[PDB]
């Protein structure tokens, strides 16, 4: 626990039209959990997730939150993006982080948000919305020190 | 149904090409990925690309106002057979901007229709939404 | 590195005109290594303040203004700059305003000034895009070195 980006991906709000609230929940988040102060990186679907992600990747950092472009809308490609930019992925983190925010809101079931690994870089996709986002960063504060130890050895 | 995006960007981060891209594709287009190009010469390139591959519909962004470089409608209305000035009126009396100063055309090259769009995502928006009332009904006329 | 850009205007932030600066900034930003920023547009006036604020508060490394600046009745960019400052670099405002000159002799009337507030660095350009280029310029061999000052 101590390195982070978070990229939040929305084509609207990238351009300056439309306000973040997901990013400054992942950045206090983050704060409360010995990272700090990370910034929201806000960028349109698409090659500009897959630049944000390897360009993390590359800096080495130990974890990577992003929000948005999960569901199954003409222009979701966040998933497919973090594919192909991670080693593996971890279907039990992304299916709990999916099972967290259902109670509730039953469309948590469309979002096709993964999670994994590449290098030694932790990635997580969280929905495009405010209390998914922190239902999932619950689930992932129930793990993320185990996932960070493991990594590292 | 086809489409080209054409951001003109003297610069040349694109932030209006996705946005057209995404409501393309809502618009039953697509995943279409937008040209990123200097004023002058690559607009000229990217239209004449663009109409000799016949599709329905290019979109472009940027270049249509009266600083130097803003040459977009010059090279637009250089491939096309006429314009159709309704849909450019149209376009610039969405939204309300300085910009009454946007010189955009709007036209048919062949088989293909041409929207010019402000360099801005706000007309860039503003455009695309009369373009929503009118594109199906344009694109049958046309064919 | 971290960012964020403030626009200065009330006509912009009315949707009323368009905001061609902010993306100027955010660009150069983007080749000097900045992950970041979304521009922000407020209002002349107080929201400045609010925007610098919270921009100070999230702890971002480096706040670039625009606009505002000006000798006329609404241009407070200067004045709510300085009240969230700890204190102001004379040198780097000075650097801003000579390098509109001579082809703009006016740039000898931004009131802008640059400092830092706790760690984060506050620079104001003005409001035209030729200005804002002209002020880029200044930061492009300074900035870093003043990053790595202040940590
Ligand atoms: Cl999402």
């Amino acid at each position: 626990t101590r390195s982070a980006r978070i990229v939040v991906v929305s084509s609207r709000a990238a351009a300056g039209v439309y306000t973040d609230d997901c990013g400054p929940i992942i950045a206090g988040w983050l704060e409360q959990h010995g990272f700090s102060s990370v910034q929201p990186q806000v960028v349109a679907d698409g090659n500009p997730v897959g630049e944000a992600l390897h360009d993390a990747v590359n800096a080495g950092v130990d974890v990577i939150i992003t929000s948005g472009g999960t569901g199954i809308s003409p222009t979701d490609t966040t998933p497919e993006h973090t594919v192909a930019v991670l080693d593996y992925v971890i279907p039990g983190l992304a299916d709990a982080i999916r099972r967290s925010g259902l109670p509730k809101v039953p469309t948590s079931v469309l979002s096709r948000g993964v999670c994994g690994v590449a290098g030694r870089t932790l990635i997580i996709n969280l929905p495009g919305s405010p209390g998914g986002v922190r239902d999932g960063l619950g689930v992932l504060a129930d793990v993320l020190d185990h996932a960070l130890e493991q990594i590292a050895g």
